[PDB]
This record gives C-alpha cells, sequence and structure tokens, in this order.
C-alpha cells in the first residue's frame, strides 16, 4: 500500500478504514496523526508498505522526506532519511525518492526508508551520474509555448489575447505587473489550463504564497498539475522553505531534460517573507527592507533559463504594484530589467469590467524573433502599429470585439489584413 | 439550582439569597466569591447541583471549565476537569460541557464533575465523532447574509448603506478600517442587531479587546447573542486568553455544521497584546513589533471560511488607522490583502457629522457574484458607476438623501432606474 494513496483519500475515510483496523478514537485529531496511526497499525501486521516524496536536507544531514499534496508540511508522516544513504546515493534537496519504508524503532518517531527503488522517476544509478543544474549553459527561448487552447472555450479569449500580447516560450523569465483586483488569479488559472491542455508533456507547478485558503482550495480543485500553497496564517519561514522545496524540485526535474513550468503568486510576497526572515545586515533601503533580503528571491527568479543540453525551466511570477505599501514598488524597481517577458495589467480597464485587463501597448516580450515565424511576427507588428495610438481601454475593447467574431488567431489575422 | 441562572441574577439577589440561607457577611467581596459561598452552602445542604461552561486545557491536562458570563475570568467559580475525563470522552479546548458538578473534598477547592450530560449541545457519544476544523475544506462564501433590517426604522439606514457598500455572506473575512471617532462601535451595534434580527439561527458572539468598561456595558445590554469583553485594566495575557477561548469555541461550534459569527473590536489591539506577550524572536520590524508576533493574530483572523461539509465561520474584525502610532499602520500593512471584504471609514465624512461615514469607493467585497443574484448585481454596478466620480462626502450625502426618499433597497433601485 502507498502512503501517497492514503494522503490522497479524503478525511472521512478515517471512520471507514481507521476504525475497521481496530483504532479507537481517530475521529478527533489532525489528519497527519490519523495517517500516522493507520500506517503504524498496518505496519504492525507486517506487510510491505511503500513510500515516496520530495527530499529535504537539514543542516547536519538529518534528512527528511515530505509529501507534495500536504504542501511539504512538517508532519509526523514525514519519512526519515539518515546521512548514510544520502552519501551512498549522492542525494540532495529536491530529489524525488520512492521505495520501501521502515517502521520506527524505539527512540524514533519517524518512518525511515529501507531501500529506494526510484529516484527522480529513474533508476538510482542513472540519477547518480547527472550533472548539476548550474553547470548547464543557458540560452534564449527557442520552443514556443502557444497558449491558444483551440477548443473554442468561452474563456479562451484571455489565452488568445495573451498570445497576441506577449509570446511565451520554454525557458522565459516572466513577470505579471498588475494592481490588486485586476485578474491575476484567473489569468494564471487560464495559463495553467492552457499549459495542461496544449502541452501535457511539460511538468506544470503552481506555487502560492500567503494566499487565502479559499483560493488555495479552488486552485487545487481546478488545475490538473500539482499545486503547492502556503497560507498567510503560516509563518514566513514556512513560505521560504516551501519556495526552496519548489525551486529545488524544479531544478532536479529539469536536470533530466524535462520542461518545468512554475507559476508564482506572488514574487512580491515571497520577497517580503525573505525580508522578514533574513537577519539584518546593517544596510536597510527605503521602506524598512534589507539589501541582501532581495538577494534570495532573485536567485529563485533567476533560475528561469533554456538549458542547452536539454530541458527548460520557465517561471511566470506575478508582482504587486500600487497597493499603498511602499515596500511593494521598492521591490518592483528591483525587478524591472531582470525579466525577459513582461505583462502589464491596469486597474482602469478592470474598472470598466472589460477582461482580461491587459495593457497591450506597455506589455511585450523581448527577443521574440527566435520564438516565432516571420509571417505571424509581421502580422503582430502590423497589429501593434495599428493599435499603438489607441488608448488601453479602447485597445482592449477593440481587440475583444474583433476576436469575438473570429474563430482562431489565424482567422483574426486574415480578417484584419483583409480590412 | 443552575450555576448559570444564579450567575445571571444581579448581586443584590445573591446577597438576599445568602442572607436567607444562613450565611454571614457576603456583602463586601466579588461576585465569584459570593457564588462560591452559595454553592458551598447548597452542597452542604445535600441537594444535587449541576452546571455548564466552556472547557480550557492547561499545559498538563489540568483542565478548567470557565463561564462566558464572567468573560472567561479565572476565579473560584471555575470547575475542575481531571485528565481522566478528558481522555475518556475525548475533549479539547472550546468544548461546551454541561452536567453534574461535585463539591470539593479536603485538599482541593474546585468543583469537579460527577458526569457530563451534554457536550457541544449534543450527546457526548456523538460529539467525539466529529472532524476537526483544520481538516475541513474551505470554500468561497455562498449564502448571502443580508443586513437590511426591513422594519422601516431610521438606524437601519446605516445597515441599508452596508447592503450598498459591501455584500456580506456566510464565511466572509472582513476588515473595518476606520480612524478614531468614526462610528465603529455603533456600526458594530447595527451589524449585531441585523444578525440577531434577520438571522436568529446563526450563532453570534462579540469579542471586545481592551475596551472601556462603559462601552462593554453598553455592548452587553443591547446585543442578543452572548458577548465577551476584556477591558484595558486586565493585562495582555488575558486579552490573548479571551481571544483564544473565543476562537476555539467558534471552531468547536462550527464543527457541528453551525453558522458562527464573530465581531472583533479590535484586531489592532489583539495584535498589540500578542506582540507584548510573545517572547522576542530577535527579528524586530518597524514599529517595535516582533516578526512572529503577528503570526498568532493572523491565525485568529484566518479561521474565517465556508466549510464544504456544513456550517460556516464569519469574522468581522475592525482595524484602526491614522491613530498617530506607527505600530497601528504597520499592523494594517501586515493585514491589508489578507481579508476578502473591506469597509473603509473616513474621518472627513464624520467631521461633517454625516453617518454612516463610509468611504464607498474604497470599500468593497471580493467576487460577490457567488453571493448575490445578477440583476441586482448590475443594479449595484450601475450605482457604483454613477457614484464613482464625486467625492466621498457628496456620495454619502446623495446616498442618504436617496435612501431616505425611498423605503426599501428594491424601492431605491427601482427609483434609481426609472429616473
Ligand atoms: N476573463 C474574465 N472573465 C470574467 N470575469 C473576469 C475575468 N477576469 C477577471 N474577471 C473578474 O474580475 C475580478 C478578478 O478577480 P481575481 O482574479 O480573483 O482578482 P485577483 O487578480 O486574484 O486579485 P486579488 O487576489 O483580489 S488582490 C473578478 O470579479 C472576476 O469576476
Ligand atoms: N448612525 C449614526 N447615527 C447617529 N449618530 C451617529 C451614527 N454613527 C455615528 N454617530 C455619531 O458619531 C459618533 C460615533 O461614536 P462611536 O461609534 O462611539 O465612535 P467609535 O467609532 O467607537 O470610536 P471610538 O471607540 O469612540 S475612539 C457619536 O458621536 C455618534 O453620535
Ligand atoms: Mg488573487
Ligand atoms: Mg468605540
Amino acid at each position: 500500500m502507498n502512503l501517497t494513496e492514503l494522503k490522497n483519500t479524503p478525511v472521512s475515510e478515517l471512520i471507514t478504514l481507521g476504525e475497521n483496523m481496530g483504532l479507537e478514537n481517530l475521529a478527533r485529531m489532525r489528519k497527519q496523526d490519523i495517517i500516522f496511526a493507520i500506517l503504524k497499525q498496518h505496519a504492525k501486521s507486517g506487510e510491505d508498505i511503500f513510500g515516496d516524496g520530495v527530499l529535504e536536507i537539514l543542516q547536519d544531514g538529518f534528512g527528511f522526506l515530505r509529501s507534495a499534496d500536504s504542501s511539504y508540511l512538517a508532519g509526523p508522516d514525514d519519512i526519515y532519511v539518515s546521512p548514510s544513504q544520502i552519501r551512498r546515493f549522492n542525494l540532495r534537496t529536491g530529489d524525488t525518492i520512492s521505495g520501501k519504508i521502515r517502521p520506527p524503532k524505539e527512540g524514533e518517531r519517524y518512518f525511515a526508508l529501507l531501500k529506494v527503488n526510484e529516484v527522480n522517476f529513474d533508476k538510482p544509478e542513472n540519477a547518480r551520474n547527472k550533472i548539476l543544474f548550474e553547470n548547464l549553459t543557458p540560452l534564449h527561448a527557442n520552443s514556443r509555448l502557444r497558449m491558444e487552447r483551440g477548443n473554442g472555450s468561452t474563456e479562451d479569449l484571455t489565452a488568445r489575447v495573451l498570445d497576441l500580447a506577449s509570446l511565451i516560450g520554454r525557458g522565459q523569465r516572466g513577470l505579471i505587473v498588475a494592481p490588486p483586483k485586476a485578474g491575476k488569479t484567473m489569468l494564471l488559472q487560464n495559463i495553467a489550463q492552457s499549459i495542461a491542455y496544449n502541452h501535457p508533456d511539460c511538468v506544470l507547478m503552481v506555487l502560492l504564497i500567503d494566499e487565502r485558503p479559499e483560493e488555495v482550495t479552488e486552485m487545487q480543485r481546478l488545475v490538473k498539475g500539482e499545486v503547492v500553497a502556503s497560507t498567510f496564517d503560516e509563518p514566513a519561514s514556512r513560505h521560504v522553505q516551501v519556495a526552496e522545496m519548489v525551486i529545488e524540485k524544479a531544478k532536479r526535474l529539469v536536470e533530466h531534460k524535462k520542461d518545468v513550468i512554475i507559476l508564482l503568486d506572488s514574487i512580491t510576497r515571497l520577497a517580503r517573507a525573505y525580508n522578514t526572515v533574513v537577519p539584518a545586515s546593517g544596510k536597510v533601503l527605503t521602506g524598512g527592507v534589507d539589501a541582501n533580503a532581495l538577494h534570495r528571491p532573485k536567485r529563485f527568479f533567476g533560475a528561469a533559463r533554456n538549458v542547452e543540453e536539454g530541458g527548460s525551466l520557465t517561471i511566470i511570477a506575478t508582482a504587486l504594484i500600487d497597493t499603498g505599501s511602499k515596500m511593494d514598488e521598492v521591490i518592483y524597481e528591483e525587478f524591472k530589467g531582470t525579466g525577459n517577458m513582461e505583462l502589464h495589467l491596469s486597474r482602469k480597464i478592470a474598472e470598466k469590467r472589460v477582461f482580461p485587463a491587459i495593457d497591450y501597448n506597455r506589455s511585450g516580450t523581448r527577443k521574440e524573433e527566435l520564438l516565432t515565424t516571420q509571417e505571424e511576427l509581421q502580422k503582430m507588428w502590423i497589429l501593434r502599429k495599428i493599435i499603438h495610438p489607441m488608448g488601453e481601454i479602447d485597445a482592449m475593447e477593440f481587440l475583444i470585439n474583433k476576436l469575438a467574431m473570429t474563430k482562431t488567431n489565424d482567422d483574426f489575422f486574415e480578417m484584419m489584413k483583409r480590412s
């Protein structure tokens, strides 16, 4: 049986399974405790029990193994990993480990692992002889990540406007500069849906920082790819280590020539958490934010690259502006030139209830020649030069009106060039 | 003789009963001591006595049972609860327990429990088989919680303005941002009156932190639901204790598919109490607040959710701004985007003594489409569009004039659309 199989079950199953196995009062305690008790009960019987999850390396090799569906929460069900097999298998943070697990002995309250049978969805010997992520030489974006679903959905206009506005490809470094109440959440939702539909091969990851629980639940129940979120209730160190786990897992996955995509909401909140967790270095900029505090997020946002050998790590992270707190924009101008893809959203368009509220004139993508063919690039250039004089609200209303009466992007282009 | 019913009766009747029961003095000490003396005399008479209250768990199972009448104050009237009963019936903090009570033997001075006959207003056997609040999947608010009183009064006007400013539903997480002397207290009065009048089924409780005793007495003698308050005389430890007791009781109640509503005045004072009670973590932010000191209040404010299984927990906590103390706006910055409903009040409108003083443009709610219908949603949309341009003072004057002209919200909407 699988520990992951237990964790994917709902909460009520504790009555069906826990009580049937002889447990007395699993009704009233935290879910990880129910999982721990049931799996201890099953282990006492003696049958083989499986396990899997993402590896974490502590400061002294006191390794742990967390679960993705639990948002990497430190719980009793975490799998202990001694330094001996860490040295033997040359493991590190972010490694996906699957195999046998051992019932705890006296003096231990964590389930250690007997022997691993899969590392990063591959044999341990094949995973051992893999070069590090940072040794890989980056490149520019080559493969285009088209967001046009093509299913004729009623919400597909957002994806179409995204395709016309800013091209997204493998290995880009993207920013979504938007005010509050502008449509960031469901824009990222549409991006995730389009990625899951058009590109099932690439691994899709969504990361949510200090977000309300209802949005977390909706995101979990909507996107097909795995999503990890930490709420605002949880402390700053929780946010930091969740982000570290996500980035290490992405690096390990892309080390195997796999395309990884990370949607981040939001880089501003992650930067705030890093600022409030990093010890003061004596140099504080305007807004009560340390200098080296932004150093850690940039690395997280700097891992987006197109690996020459194989694979690509794409990061689309949204940023917050004009929230009333000056720290937000103070972070903002430290992130302007660091991204190669940028998308502006404006409050004024959202006020007119016109969605998606995209500032087409100001948003754009650099080095787009390497990502698209010349003919549709020329069509986009013609659209840009005929849309530049118009105001952003006028531009969006005209664009949605024109796109409503078409079917696909090519149909829109041919209709536009006919006129 | 119920302990609660004798607590409800004022001090004069307690003294009269003590005199009639052959007890000397009992006139120059606190209410708890008088109640203890009366209960001791009745126990020595020999008749069976029973009580009720809310459980509290200490650090070693040294269980106590408080009463909401005395605002959860630690006194002789509290009821002892042994760890044996806790392990037997599977109790935890916040459980509402009623049943037989026992006079103390030699060596102890606290009442024990012979047996429990009601747990959380339910049979004790069925109370154990309940899922934790942390294991319940949150959702967005679905059922609209209308605030319009509908009796055609004049204070209901304020409530009517609420239905025009920000929709409130079951499970909202709302913040009332207001400067000093802007109408917070009687706005909460109106909200509590509407809750107790339109929605008698839902459980309403009002929590007051470091509020003046006269305001506490005004609160208690007006609202229908039970109210708990701690004045600024008591130390911050009692503020934290009362807030934790309230949130635990709300969680226990909502675990039974009940609708719980909490009104908090104010979250800033609770944050101050947590800051001045939590030990320093070595990382102090601007304003003299510890980094993790704000972790605890957020949890209290993060419990507002709509449970898919059943029931809901709504929290309306007010916040203070422009008070001249930097800690207040630091806390406000740390609580800006955490809530899904905002109600902004301004001293500018209150200066002209136009009430309610609401910053209509800034105030609003998040994705109210799941709460209300459509046609009145477009009614509110066009009302916002036509009220957006002019200033807040003029907007409120126009709104109160038009609302006084009509009778109900539907009448207001039809009068607006016909003209
Ligand atoms: N493509 C769209 N179609 C229809 N309505 C939309 C669309 N995009 C946005 N909206 C509406 O605009 C609002 C956007 O809400 P959200 O996306 O939740 O806001 P947000 O970007 O998450 O910012 P926060 O979280 O509130 S600070 C909602 O009222 C939506 O109904
Ligand atoms: N709806 C209303 N009708 C009539 N008078 C009102 C109304 N709302 C507010 N006021 C007046 O405005 C003031 C509001 O007083 P409070 O609500 O007690 O102030 P507050 O918001 O509680 O701030 P604090 O706690 O006193 S610093 C009083 O002078 C009221 O008479
Ligand atoms: Mg959002
Ligand atoms: Mg007041």
